[PDB]
RNA sequence: ACGGACUC
């Protein structure tokens, strides 16, 4: 029932500020609300990576709240420019998402209206075995997005 | 730097 696997963001360093909050309060919040662990490493391109663990449910719902807090941020600071999703997953467990023929990321990009694109692979190296995966829509389509393609890598984690 | 945090 759990899946070890957690989801892991990249974000940009700029908004890691405002998704944790002063004090804390703010990502205390959403790891309580959302009953979730939330990993952000503080030395660490100016991006750094966020680490959720919970069930599906409360990841989608931790990533949402995030996705929430840096588009206030941007427009908090005049930040014109897009800030497009970004999850992290081991080239283990990518070939399911993509799917034959990129058949299955087709899919999910037209059932959330998003425009998803993975780092090619000869740019892994020795000990970085994650592809980043770009999804580029609003929160709303972004979070949606977020959801089907972790229940894509899950089901590879739990079978290959 | 709005850097919070729960083990194994």
């Amino acid at each position: 029932k759990p899946c070890d696997l957690p989801l892991r963001l990249l974000v940009p360093t700029q908004f890691v500020g405002a998704i944790i909050g002063k004090e804390g309060a703010t990502i205390r919040n959403i790891t309580k609300q959302t009953q979730s662990k939330i990993d952000v490493h503080r030395k660490e391109a100016a991006e750094k990576s966020i680490t959720i663990l919970s069930t599906p449910e409360g990841t989608s719902a931790a990533c949402k709240s995030i996705l929430e807090i840096m588009h206030k941020e941007a427009q908090d600071i005049k930040f014109t420019e897009e800030i497009p999703l970004k999850i992290l997953a081991h080239n283990n467990f990518v070939g399911r998402l993509i799917g034959k023929e990129g058949r299955n990321l087709k899919k999910i990009e037209q059932d959330t209206d998003t425009k998803i694109t993975i780092s090619p692979l000869q740019e892994l190296t020795l000990y970085n075995p994650e592809r980043t995966i770009t999804v580029k829509g609003s929160v709303e389509t972004c979070a949606k997005a977020e959801e089907e393609i972790m229940k894509k890598i899950r089901e590879s984690y739990e079978n290959d």
